């Protein structure tokens, strides 16, 4: 559009984004080595429908049969949960949840790592966080997206890794992937001036090794070319007079949900 959410709106989207992040929060003990993302997936559901009195927006949308996306170690997102896939020491793992709650929607991802760390595991994920909440950090009104896609890269290419381009964040609403594309990298293409009441996510993916990417045979769940390890976490926001708004944010979360700038 790109949509403006009134105030009302944006108290609608801070529940949904709640109920996102409680998702996450809630999933964490569950994650551990042999347990299939298959029963994570369901536990998820379950928890969404049963508990929340909400709706998964991935259930359904465009054929997807399942409820979260749950990406393990080369996937680089969209894996679709499994009941014969097992977790098992070392994985790291991205569970990305979009809740539905009185129309409006939420969106937000994070990683798990499975029982014994790996040292790429732990540095990957860290630097990955790191690089949204740096993003996050610099959301006010007057800001041009090409600034905040050019500080991502310019700090994961600098900890030696790369940056994903096929795939991007999103404005979110009433609709699941709204304008605008949220780039993570630098573009000349990019040209969008931020103002109070947008929301959209943030949602870089960095891989280990080389940016490049492999659609499956599936046309869908996506790995890394070289087989590195590839990290996401996700947040949605919004845009407020002075800075931005968190609306997915977890205990875990070392950032605080309300950034000011001046
Ligand atoms: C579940 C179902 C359909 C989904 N379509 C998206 C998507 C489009 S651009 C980035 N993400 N993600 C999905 C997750
Ligand atoms: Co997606
Ligand atoms: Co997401
Ligand atoms: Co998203
Ligand atoms: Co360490
Ligand atoms: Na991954």
């Amino acid at each position: 559009a790109i949509s403006i959410k009134t105030p009302e709106d944006i108290e609608k989207m801070r529940v949904a984004g709640r109920l996102a992040a409680e998702v996450l929060e809630m999933i964490e003990p569950y994650v551990k080595p042999g347990v299939s993302t298959g029963e994570l997936d369901r536990i998820c559901n379950d928890y969404i429908v049963n508990e929340q009195h909400a709706v998964s927006a991935c259930l359904g949308y465009h054929g997807y049969p399942k409820s979260v996306c749950i990406s393990i170690n080369e996937v680089v997102c969209h894996g679709i949960p499994d009941d014969a896939k097992l977790l098992k020491d070392g994985d790291i793992v991205n569970i990305d949840v979009t809740v539905i709650k009185d129309g409006f929607h939420g969106d937000t991802s994070k990683m798990f790592i499975v029982g014994k760390p790996t040292i790429m595991g732990e540095r990957l994920c860290r630097i990955t966080q790191e690089s949204l909440y740096l993003a996050l950090r610099m959301v006010k009104p007057g800001i041009n997206l090409r600034e905040i896609g050019a500080a991502i890269q310019k700090f994961v290419e600098a900890e030696g890794f790369s940056v994903v381009r096929e795939y991007c964040g999103h404005g979110i609403g009433q609709g699941f992937h709204e304008e605008p594309q949220v780039l993570h990298y630098d573009s000349r293409e990019t040209n969008v001036v931020l103002k109070p009441g947008m929301t959209f996510t943030i949602e870089p993916m960095v891989n280990a090794g080389k940016k490049e990417i492999r659609t499956m045979k599936d046309g869908w769940t996506v790995k890394t070319k070289d087989r590195s390890l590839s990290a996401q976490y996700e947040h949605t926001i919004v845009v407020t007079d002075n800075g931005c708004e968190i609306l997915t944010l977890r205990k875990d979360d070392t950032i605080p949900a309300i950034i000011s700038h001046d």
